[PDB]
């Protein structure tokens, strides 16, 4: 009556990573809708589209191209890939082991490896800065007592993730060409690495670990991690591990 007159809300989840979640949220508060994107650690390549309670139900590759006062705009990316949560279990390693995670096809590919008698090694695409996100390790998800009870000739693909969890590539997923939905497991070992295993919390894998650059790399550059075993370990590890001091 007698007064003036006159005539929503965006929320970010940050991962320790650097990925993210955004979206509206619903009345209790949950990332739910068909609205929500998870943003990989560039800030620009995101997956776009249905989420309930932050899990990714239909997640269409897209950009994001602006931010205004924490609003998002996403663009879709050409094509038909589509994303969902997938965790992998003891047995399956994912539901679509040839569909490739895109922010990796960005930053690395497989080679030959440079280190003699190493097989295929991970590279880089791109020159990039010191702490980037280059690729995903994911894979089965047996426990420490499996593997640890078996022979080497089966632990040449296992990281171990946690206190509870060991992750595999096993046979026959260590070939591109049964297995490229991630690419982590291509990565060889160095005593002088220029990346670093690290947590990551990934919207199709899950929980996983991720090969993350401790500098500068170049483009081309042979990605490679220190496995770090107890010091036991492979022969070639062993071998390599003596022929260092010098
Ligand atoms: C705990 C870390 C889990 C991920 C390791 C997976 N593979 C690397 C991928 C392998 N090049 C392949 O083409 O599937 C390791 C195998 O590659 C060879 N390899 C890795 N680094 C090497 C080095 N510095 N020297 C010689 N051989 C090496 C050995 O045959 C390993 O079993």
């Amino acid at each position: 009556g007698s007064s003036g007159s006159s005539g929503h809300g965006v929320c970010w989840i940050y991962y320790p990573d650097g990925g993210s979640l955004v979206g509206e949220v619903n009345e209790d508060g949950e990332m739910t809708g068909e609205k929500i994107a998870y943003v990989y650690p560039d800030e620009r390549t995101a997956l776009y589209g249905k989420f309930i309670d932050g899990e990714m139900i239909e997640g269409k590759l897209a950009t994001l191209m602006s931010t205004e006062e924490g609003r998002p705009h996403f663009e879709l990316m050409p094509g038909n890939s589509v994303y969902h949560f997938d965790k992998s279990t003891s047995s399956c390693i994912s539901t679509n082991a040839l569909l490739p995670d895109p922010y990796e096809s960005e930053r690395v590919y497989v080679a030959e490896s440079l280190i003699s008698s190493a097989g295929e090694g991970l590279f880089s695409k791109v020159a990039v800065g010191p702490n980037t996100v280059m690729s995903f390790y994911n894979g089965v998800r047996i426990t420490h007592q499996e593997v640890d009870s078996r022979d080497w000739a089966l632990n040449g693909n296992t990281l171990s993730l946690d206190e509870e969890t060991v992750i595999d590539v096993p046979e026959p997923y260590n070939h591109v060409s049964k297995y490229c939905a991630s690419l982590g497991h291509k990565a060889n070992h160095s005593f002088t690495p220029n990346c670093i295993y690290d947590m990551f919390v990934h919207p199709r894998f899950g929980p996983i670990k991720c090969i993350r650059t401790l500098r500068a790399v170049e483009a081309d550059e042979e990605l490679t991690v220190a496995y770090g075993y107890d010091h036991e370990a492979p022969e070639w590890y062993q071998v390599e591990l003596k022929a260092f001091q010098a």
